[PDB]
């Protein structure tokens, strides 16, 4: 056709009136001439903005294909012309159509070196992972043709998808190749963070070995950690605390890996915060704890405990209002950790006579026994702690409770040199008779100890 032969060569010209005039007069918008080049093609090689605008407003095939499979955005690409490669885009441009030797537009604007464009395309979802008939991608093409800045961004996107897809072996050749393991998204996202969202274990371990930031932070303050606790992944919560991960890392919302772990209804995943020195206490913006987010959310056995867990450390520590206030919540007064230990065990230890008053108001066991048989008793007797020694005897502790040794209160304060707890202990009943397991009679340890009074003390009251 004579027309669209006028077309053709308009479009080429960048003769935007005749484009127009000719268009009016009836010509095919998607003529072809022997190649299979349209108006399209010719117009966005030579960079004819306008008249790619226009011929597409009156129908022309954005996608259309000579006959080597080239499309108007392979030439757009080709020849560097980014606005002209932006309006194909919006017009439903194959960002990843391929010639008939499997090279797309991102091949191209790699091998030119035309960042903007390699930019743009991959914002449009470009595949890194495209390879032509060669096997070539877009990065190696890069690197062929010296285009090094280019090369890195398209490992970085490579590495970020695939530690996203759990792809192995793509993720250690793409390091091999200088891939930068601390890249990030929009977002802030690297590639470790997706591979703890998504789950890949490996993937994880093998970023880790190779430099990735243990505590990287997206936009929002999220840690690799904050994700495993909130996906559920244990083995990767796991191994990111064993490379140096921040148990309380917090984000932007005040919430820490034991928030999200509480909860999501993590409840292996608490234990193992717990363990690796999560903050129980810590509090988010909207003023509430990992235990708070747990009841709310109808967890309570992650609820109580954290409630076991804070109740033991605030009884040890002496913090009698975090006591009184986890009391006021539903601690259980009676759990004990995996020696035994009570909180009343714990407080009596230290010396904490004002906690001990306040378990014991509670219903705390005056006479709970850890693994060995110690009840609070003992731990009194041993430290020398006078005032606690006589509360838990007005409150019916066993003056003559023996361990697994057959070790009694008084054995303890005769061994250590408790005079003013051995004569309380004799006035509350003790039997100064008693012998441990290898025949040792209070009076005989405080001899071997070289505690004169007390010996004389319990020498009389046999």
């Amino acid at each position: 056709s004579d027309l669209g032969k006028k077309l053709l060569e308009a479009a080429r010209a960048g003769q935007d009136d005749e484009v127009r005039i000719l268009l009016a007069n009836g010509a095919d918008v998607n003529t072809a001439d022997e190649t299979g080049f349209t108006p399209l093609h010719l117009a966005a090689w030579e960079g004819h903005l306008g008249i790619v605008e226009v011929l597409l407003k009156n129908g022309a095939d954005v996608n259309a294909n000579d006959e080597r499979g080239h499309t108007p955005l392979h030439l757009a690409a080709y020849t560097g012309h980014l606005e002209i490669v932006e309006v194909l885009l919006k017009n439903g441009a194959g960002v990843n159509a391929t010639d008939v030797i499997g090279t797309a537009p991102l091949h191209l604007a790699a091998m030119w070196g035309h960042l903007e464009i390699v930019e743009v395309l991959l914002k449009n979802g470009a595949d890194v992972f495209a390879q032509d008939k060669f096997g070539k991608t877009p990065f190696d093409l890069a690197r062929d043709n010296g285009n090094e800045w280019i090369a890195k961004l398209l490992l970085a996107a490579a590495l970020l998808e695939a530690a996203r897809q759990g792809q192995r072996d793509r993720v250690e050749k793409l390091m091999a190749n200088g891939a930068d393991v601390n890249t990030a998204d929009e977002t802030g996202f690297t590639p470790l963070h997706l591979a703890a969202w998504e789950g890949h274990l490996g993937i994880v371990e093998v970023l880790l070995k190779n430099g990735a930031d243990v505590n990287a932070n997206d936009e929002r303050g999220h840690t690799p950690l904050h994700l495993a606790a909130y996906t559920g992944h244990l083995e990767i919560v796991e191994v990111l605390l064993k490379n140096g991960a921040g148990v309380n890392a917090t984000d932007v919302i005040g919430t820490a890996p034991l928030h999200l772990a509480a909860m999501w209804g993590h409840l292996e995943i608490v234990e193992v915060l717990l363990k690796n020195g999560a903050d129980v206490f810590a509090q988010d913006k909207f003023g509430k704890t990992p235990f708070d987010l747990a009841r709310d959310n109808g967890n309570e056995w992650i609820a109580k405990l954290l409630l076991a867990a804070a109740l033991l450390e605030a009884a040890r520590q002496g913090q009698r209002d975090r006591v009184e206030k986890l009391m006021a919540n539903g601690a259980d007064v009676n759990t004990a950790d995996e020696t035994g230990f009570t909180p009343l065990h714990l407080a009596a230890w230290e010396g904490h006579l004002g906690i001990v008053e306040v378990l014991l108001k509670n219903g705390a066991d005056v006479n709970a026994n850890d693994e060995r048989g110690h009840t609070p008793l003992h731990l009194a007797a041993y430290t020398g702690h006078l005032e606690i020694v006589e509360v838990l005897l007005k409150n019916g502790a066993g003056v003559n409770a023996t361990d697994v040794i057959g070790t009694a209160p008084l054995h303890l304060a005769a061994m250590w040199g408790h005079l003013e707890i051995v004569e309380v202990l004799l006035k509350n009943g003790a039997d100064v008779n008693a012998q441990d397991k290898f025949g040792k009679t209070p009076f005989d340890l405080a001899i071997d100890n070289g505690n004169e009074d007390i010996a004389e003390v319990l020498q009389k009251a046999a």
